[PDB]
């Protein structure tokens, strides 16, 4: 529902905020498929700051890793999709600070069995054809 862009244009710089954010967006599982759209958008709007949509990035995390805990494929699979295109993409404006950053979050996603071998696989290639264009 709207609740997520509701819980997203007030996500605030802070682990603790992005947590308690993401812990309502788990009931936001019914319209996952919509949700991950929405976040799509978001980490690909050109009016939103390459640190905004970090942390839009860090929200996702959140939500994916607590829905790891929960077994939630509604969260995992949705935003698995999205994240392999976003992540290439958004890598194009981040600069090298924020693409350790970002690099980080996808260490998570892997090394936690957060995201599929599919998933994680279509992200490294994207990542891959990030870096060489």
């Amino acid at each position: 529902s709207e609740q997520f862009t509701t819980k997203l244009n007030t996500l605030e710089d802070s682990q603790e905020s992005i947590s308690s954010a993401s812990k309502w967006l788990l009931l936001q599982y019914r319209d996952a498929p919509k949700v991950a759209e929405m976040w799509k958008e978001y980490m690909l709007r050109p009016s939103v700051n390459t640190r905004r949509k970090l942390l839009g990035l860090y929200l996702m995390n959140h939500v994916v890793q607590q829905a790891k805990g929960q077994k939630i494929i509604q969260f995992q699979d949705s935003f698995g999709k999205v994240a392999a295109e976003v992540l290439g993409r958004i890598n194009q404006e981040f600069p090298r600070d924020l693409k350790k950053k970002l690099s980080r979050v996808v260490n998570i996603l892997k090394e936690r069995n957060i995201f599929s071998k599919q998933v994680v696989n279509d992200i490294e290639r994207s990542l891959a054809a990030a870096l060489e264009h």
